[PDB]
C-alpha cells in the first residue's frame, strides 16, 4: 500500500473480508479509477496467488507496473501468456492458434526460463528475437513459466474456453481471480463462435493442394449460398450443408499438407480450410446453433450461462469489475450467478463521481425505430452529424445500431471520417484522428473497435463529442429468442429491460466512457432518438438535466 485514493481506502477491508467469507465480489468502478491496483492489493491479502483475466494484452502493463510498487514482506513474481499466433517464431498475422503446426516444429520442446524484467509486450519482442537465435519457442517458454509465478495475467479465452484452460497448468483454487471489464461476460460466447463464408471457401479453394478437396469445397460453396442472407440479424438455419465422414477426411488431409508446408517455409499464414473444419467439428458438439448473419453462416451458443457456471464454484475466490456492470438481478437471471455476492458501487460509496462529466443533448426529431426509418430519416441523421462536427472542439465518436445504418448515414458525409470495419485496427484509428484533424469516427455498438486503448493525446481526450444514433438495441432475432428461452424469459414488456435495455445501456455508457476517464474530463453527449427523452434513459444515462433539441 502506498497512498490510496479515498474510495480504495474505504472499501479495502470490506472487500477483503467479503472474499474471506466466500462471497463473489462485483465491483462497479470506472476504468482508470485505480481498480487494477485495488484488486491487486486486496487479492494478495486473501490468497497467495492472483490471476488477472483481461480482455487484451494491453491490460498486462498496468498489472506489471502496479505490482512493482506494491508492498509485501516476501517475493512476488509475475508472469503472463500471450497468444501463440503472437509468440510463435514463424507465425504471420492472421494465423490462427490451431494453424500453428507445432508438431512438426523442432522447437516444440525447447524452452528457456522467462523473467518479466520488462513490460510484457517488450519481453515478447525480446523472446522472439532471442528465440530465433538461441533456438527456443517463446510461447512454450511463457506457458511453462505460469505455474511458478505468484501473479499471472491471461486473456479471457484461457479462463473461459476449456480448450485453452486445459493448456494452463494451475490449480485455480490457490488464486484470487480478478475478471476485468466484466461487462464483457455477455459476449464470452463470441470467444468460440465459428463462421463459414463464401469468401473463406474460395480462399480455401485457392490455397488448396488437392483438386478432390477443391471439389468438395466448390460444392459446399453452392449449398452455402442457399442458407445465408445479407440481413444483419441472426436467422436460424435448419438446413446446414452436409459433409460426410469421408469428405471430412479428404479436407483434413489437404489441411495437414498446407500446415506442414507453411511451417517448412517458416511462414504460417491463416489456413482457410482450417476454419472450415473447425466449423463442422464445433457444429457436431451439439451445443451450438447455426444462423445466417451478414451473408455468413455463424454457429454460436445462445446460453450465456454456459461459459459462466465456473463463477458459481464455491472453491473459487472471485472479483468481477467494470465501470458498467449490469444490475444484480441480471447477473442472477441472465449470467446465472447463484452464489453469495457482495455488489459494490465505488461512486455511491464515496458519494461523488470519480469519472468525468458531460453536457447532454437529446434529439427529438429523429429515431431509429422500425416504424419511421427511411432515407429521409438517415438524411436528418447525417445533418445532425455535420452540425455536431462543426461545433466540436475535437474528434467525434458516433455509435450506430448496425453497419447497415452507419452506411446509410456516413455515405452522405464528405467530412473527414473513419468508418469501423473488420480490418479496422487500433493504430489505424489513432492514426486517422492524427492526419485529418477533426474526424467523424463511425462505430457500431456491437463493439469491435479498440475499446482497450486510451484515445488521449497530450494527456487530453481526443474525443470531444459522443453521438448515439438511434438506440443500439440488439435486434429481436432468432438468437435473442433462443437466448430468452434458455433463461425462461418471455418476449414481453416485463423482460424488455433485461433483454434489450441493459445491453443498450452498457454499449452507450462504454462509448461515453471512451471520451472521459478523469474527473476533470468534460464532453458533450448527443442522444439522437426521441425515445431517449423518457425518464428511464435520463435517469440511467445520468442526464436528468439534458437539453432538448431539433434540426
Ligand atoms: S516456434 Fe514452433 S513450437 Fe513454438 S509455437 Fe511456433 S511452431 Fe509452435
Amino acid at each position: 500500500m502506498v497512498k490510496l485514493r479515498d474510495w480504495q481506502e474505504k472499501l479495502k477491508d470490506k472487500v477483503i473480508e467479503g472474499l474471506r467469507n466466500n462471497f463473489l465480489v462485483a465491483l462497479n468502478a470506472p476504468t482508470g479509477s485505480g481498480k487494477t491496483l485495488f484488486s491487486l492489493l486486496v487479492s494478495l491479502e486473501v490468497k497467495p496467488k492472483v490471476l488477472f483475466v483481461v480482455r487484451t494484452h494491453n491490460e498486462f502493463y498496468p498489472i506489471y507496473r502496479d505490482l512493482t510498487k506494491i508492498r509485501e514482506k516476501r517475493n512476488i513474481t509475475f508472469s503472463f501468456l500471450v497468444g501463440k499466433p503472437s509468440s510463435c517464431l514463424y507465425a504471420e498475422k492472421g494465423a490462427e492458434s490451431e494453424d500453428i503446426p507445432c508438431k512438426y516444429c523442432e522447437l516444440k520442446g525447447s524452452i528457456v526460463e522467462v523473467k518479466t524484467d520488462d513490460s510484457p509486450l517488450s519481453l515478447v519482442k525480446k523472446l522472439k528475437k532471442d528465440g530465433l537465435q538461441d533456438k527456443f519457442c517463446p510461447y512454450y517458454s511463457l506457458l511453462n513459466s505460469l505455474y511458478k509465478a505468484d501473479v499471472i495475467a491471461l486473456t479471457y479465452p484461457y479462463f473461459f474456453i476449456d480448450r485453452y484452460r486445459e493448456f494452463i497448468d494451475i490449480d485455480l483454487r490457490e488464486y484470487m481471480i480478478v475478471i476485468d471489464e466484466a461487462h464483457n461476460l455477455d459476449k464470452v460466447n463470441e470467444l468460440e463462435e465459428r463462421s463459414l463464408s463464401e469468401i473463406t471457401i474460395q480462399m480455401a479453394i485457392k490455397q488448396s493442394k488437392s483438386e478432390e478437396s477443391r471439389r468438395i469445397l466448390s460444392k459446399l460453396l453452392n449449398q452455402l449460398r442457399e442458407v445465408v442472407l445479407p440481413d444483419e440479424k441472426y436467422i436460424k438455419v435448419e438446413n446446414v450443408p452436409k459433409l460426410s465422414k469421408e469428405e471430412l477426411e479428404i479436407l483434413a488431409d489437404d489441411y495437414e499438407d498446407i500446415r506442414k508446408d507453411s511451417l517448412k517455409q517458416g511462414k504460417v499464414n491463416k489456413i482457410h480450410i482450417g476454419s472450415i473444419l473447425r466449423f463442422f467439428s464445433l457444429l457436431s458438439i451439439g451445443s451450438f446453433i447455426p444462423f445466417s448473419y451478414s451473408k455468413r453462416l455463424v454457429i454460436k451458443n445462445p446460453e450465456i450461462s454456459y461459459y459462466l457456471n465456473l463463477l458459481n464454484d464455491n472453491e473459487l475466490s472471485i472479483i468481477l469489475m467494470s465501470g458498467t456492470l449490469p444490475p444484480r438481478e441480471y447477473m442472477e437471471k441472465v449470467w446465472g450467478i447463484k452464489r453469495n455476492m457482495l455488489y459494490l458501487d465505488v461512486e455511491r460509496e464515496i458519494q461523488k463521481r470519480v469519472s468525468g462529466s458531460y453536457e447532454c443533448y437529446i434529439g427529438v426529431d429523429v429515431t431509429s425505430k422500425y416504424d419511421m426509418r427511411s432515407d429521409n430519416m438517415w438524411k436528418r441523421y447525417a445533418d445532425y452529424l455535420l452540425k455536431i462536427y462543426f461545433q466540436a472542439k475535437a474528434n467525434v465518436l458516433v455509435v450506430f445500431p448496425s453497419y447497415e445504418i452507419m452506411d446509410r448515414v456516413m455515405s452522405r458525409i464528405s467530412l473527414p471520417k473513419y468508418v469501423e470495419s473488420e480490418d479496422s485496427s487500433v493504430e489505424d484509428l489513432y492514426s486517422a484522428i492524427s492526419a485529418n484533424n477533426k474526424v467523424l469516427i463511425g462505430s457500431v455498438g456491437k463493439g469491435k473497435l479498440a475499446e482497450g486503448i486510451e484515445l488521449r493525446n497530450n494527456d487530453r481526450s481526443l474525443i470531444s463529442d459522443v453521438v448515439i444514433v438511434g438506440i443500439p438495441y440488439p435486434p429481436p432475432d432468432d438468437y435473442l429468442k433462443i437466448l430468452a428461452q434458455r433463461v425462461s424469459l418471455k418476449m414481453n414488456r416485463e423482460n424488455e429491460e433485461f433483454l434489450f435495455k441493459i445491453p443498450a445501456l452498457v454499449t452507450i455508457k462504454q462509448a461515453i466512457g471512451r471520451a472521459i476517464r478523469d474527473v476533470n474530463d468534460k464532453c458533450n453527449v448527443w442522444l439522437l432518438d426521441k425515445r431517449f427523452e423518457s425518464l428511464y434513459w435520463k435517469k440511467n444515462l445520468k442526464c436528468l438535466n439534458a437539453n432538448k433539441m431539433k434540426l
